[PDB]
């Protein structure tokens, strides 16, 4: 099975991901756990997140230009995702395609049933062959705390200074707004929506 | 050794290459040819080549954004390079680093000592590993000469239909100018400068 957790940044997706496999494991499965953007395993992934630090000229100011850099990280992952689903009862990712569709929507203005989120769809999934999600769970937070937590990670690590997209707070707030709708209409296949009160036992009962 | 064609689009590179290896071939040395973009091989060349043909949404709108989509398909062959160069005595690459340069630079009406020709540079040679060519071969024509073959091409091949960058006549020109002045400086490695009407005989003799 493969389950992909969504959602904002600062909203908690990394916690989420320690505390479900924990509870998987409790369950008996094994997991494994991949993250995306791969960072330092990918230059793609890398080139994308120095171009949201302001390098690479007018890089980032491309929407699909950024949409082709993690769809690029993510075709590189394709052997390892299959990999680990031949591997392991339960393969947990940090971000996956549906963050493309939420962020590319948002930076445009358009909403899940837009071009953006099509055209991440026929790219990815269609033409990359990237293998659609059993699961999306989308940890919903409001946009306000989510940009509390982006902050006061830059605050504490020198070498976490937040990214073009999260210095926009309308962008991140649009963001959240298409991840709903997403889940809503179960974009690449069956979401469920929780908040940072989730229990983690009863959520890998319902994944698992 | 490892020898590139450069040269504005409708040039005459495709042919130069036919003639020169024939030329090195008669002079007992093996011969191995390799062309950029590899499309149809390279997911990153081919959204590049779509995206100059109006798909892929603001993406070719991004000048970084096109050199690094030609860049990851090049070092997405640094392999295949390396083993053509220890298998035959000469390879031959129909269009290299210097095109990202080049093109990059033009887009942006800077020249070749600008910020992009030096960013291609940092990116392609030293951060991606793509070695340096022993020659650089531009192949030098009039702006308006190239561009009638561009457009000839696209009279004949339906498949063919010219690029974003071929109907941008001055855009051409600008690139033919830059690629003098990256000769001139010896930009990547040395360079020969040579006309339609060279002799593949002596080329290759100068060459080898
Ligand atoms: N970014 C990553 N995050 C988590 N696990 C990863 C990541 N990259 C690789 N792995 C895991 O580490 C082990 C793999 O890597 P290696 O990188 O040694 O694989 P390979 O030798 O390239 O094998 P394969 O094609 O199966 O991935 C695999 O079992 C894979 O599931
Ligand atoms: N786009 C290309 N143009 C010309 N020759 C190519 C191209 N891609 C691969 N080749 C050549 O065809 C043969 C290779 O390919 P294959 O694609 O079968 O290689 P591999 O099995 O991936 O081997 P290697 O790592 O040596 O490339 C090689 O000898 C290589 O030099
Ligand atoms: C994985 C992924 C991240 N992003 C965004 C989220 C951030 O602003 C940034 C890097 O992600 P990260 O904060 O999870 O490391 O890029 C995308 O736009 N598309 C993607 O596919
Ligand atoms: C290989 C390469 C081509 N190009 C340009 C030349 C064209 O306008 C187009 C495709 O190249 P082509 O006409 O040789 O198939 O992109 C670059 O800008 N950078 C590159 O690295």
């Amino acid at each position: 099975m493969l389950i992909a957790i969504e959602g904002v940044d600062g909203a908690g997706k990394r916690t989420l991901v320690e505390k479900l496999s924990g509870a998987f494991r409790a369950a008996g499965r094994s997991v494994a756990t991949l993250a995306f953007p791969r960072y330092g395993q990918s230059v793609a992934a890398d080139i994308a997140a120095e171009a949201l630090h302001g390098e690479h000229g007018d890089l980032a100011s491309s929407v699909y230009a950024m949409a082709t850099l993690f769809a690029l990280d993510r075709a590189g992952a394709v052997h390892t995702i299959q990999g680990l689903c031949r591997g392991y009862d339960v393969v947990i990712l940090d971000r996956y395609v549906a963050s493309n569709a939420a962020y590319s929507a948002a930076r445009l203005h358009e909403n899940a049933a837009g071009k953006a989120a099509a055209w991440v769809q026929r790219i990815e999934f269609a033409r990359l062959g990237l293998p659609k999600p059993d699961w999306q769970v989308l940890l919903a937070v409001s946009a306000e705390l989510a940009g509390e937590r982006s902050r006061g990670r830059a605050q504490r690590d020198p070498g976490r200074a937040r990214d073009n997209y999260e210095r926009d707070a309308e962008l991140q707030q649009r963001t959240g707004a298409v991840y709903a709708e997403l889940a809503a209409q179960g974009w690449g296949g069956r979401w469920l929506v929780v908040g940072a009160d989730v229990d983690p036992g009863r959520l890998a009962a319902t994944l698992a």
